[PDB]
């Protein structure tokens, strides 16, 4: 797994405005909502020791909290359908934290781009 | 478990005023109170390696004295009956810290709703 | 043991104005001094893995640093007596520090009073 | 090996200006890119329990990071080469961050020098 | 072994101005630099899991670090002929860091006195 594997998905130039921290099945998390440009939002968690993303929760946690308190836009790399939780997914989201980065514009960020390829 | 169970409780838009840490039976702790704008008082407090809700202590030390630092009005989720000592529950509470959430109104917090059923 | 047990001793409405951290037999310490109201200093010391309160070493390194940095008045909790090694306690303290809270005025603070 | 060996290479005065965090296979990294005063470009990755600077990873995350917060120029010590997966070369660098330095001037930096002799 | 042993040595009044972090055989170590004034100099670094004074790395970079960032004088307590490895000792110093501690002048600071008898 690579956060900047071409898949889905990355949202560039988003402000991390709210942030929620629990616990789920003796696990810490977290969850970040983010608004684009534009005024709508991206929700993505990160637990600690969960599946393939877990290893990150650490680093995820102090950088995001870093981001939220700057106001700064970022870009939010993300897995959907990761969490399966049927209560969870309602309240939260089904999306793994995977990444962040600082940006440049709204739109031009540091780091890789998580993209499906294009079908020509 | 899940901090959004259908269970007691939480309270939305409180600024948390109060601060404590110590240790009890070798494992460190912290407690948290704060007050709404209704004046409802709310403590709740978080052990390191405690059973149920230990896994959190590290996260929610971290977010509560980040919280206590800003001042801005937070969710605090809690589960009530967890601490057991009585010299403790009467100086503090019973009340176990499982969640914080930032706040956009005194009532709506991003996060889940912990609360019984209807 | 707790923080809370009837037992000497807790000082209220002080301000941390001093901070040291060291290493003795292999385990980091630190202590801090404050002052108030009177005007009656106050030292005690934290050790990692010493046997009885050495398991809070790296919450109260945290809380005390933040309380060192923004010099509100707060409530220190100690056990005298602790420190037994005659030079560490002629430079520093015997006392243990065993937990820390926030004040609402210079006798009233959040927690248990920690008193005989 | 040392932060100090007579090997490749260093860019010293350099503000750090972006920072990007991620994982792969496993491990968490961090990379930064920092510009000098001429305009020229670094960037330099560390990642957590791999290559032999995997020590390092937590130390340099808080240190990179300060610097980032601060702006002040500093030394970038890196080594070429370390990174081999050719998405993540291609993306980011192959440069291993491998220490930090704070500088007095765009030249004169505290620390090792770390210069192929 | 203890920080306030009758051993060289301490300087007080010290103020932090330089900071470098590397890694040196599969240990990270960071290294700092102040001036009394007085003006001489001293530099002293902290090495995780070293073999006397490692235990306390984590304290000593968060502190060292913090009175970095506020400049404010402290005392340096240090152990002279503690690294060995000669271009590192070169470079940047023998001298463990073994302790800090905040002062009042720039002779009178928290803590014990290190010096010998």
């Amino acid at each position: 797994e690579w956060t900047g594997d071409a898949r889905d998905g990355m949202f560039s130039g988003v402000v991390i405005t709210q942030f929620h921290t629990g616990q789920i099945d003796n696990k810490p998390y977290f969850c970040i909502e983010g608004k684009q440009s534009a005024g709508s939002s991206i929700s993505a968690c990160s637990m600690k020791n969960s599946s393939v993303w877990g290893a990150s929760f650490s680093t995820l946690y102090n950088q995001a909290l870093y981001f939220y308190t700057t106001g700064q836009p970022v870009r939010i790399y993300y897995e959907p359908g990761v969490w399966t939780y049927p209560p969870f997914v309602k309240a939260l989201t089904s999306n793994a934290l995977v990444g962040l980065s600082t940006c440049t514009t709204s739109t031009e960020c540091f780091g890789p781009d998580r993209k499906k390829n294009s079908l020509e």
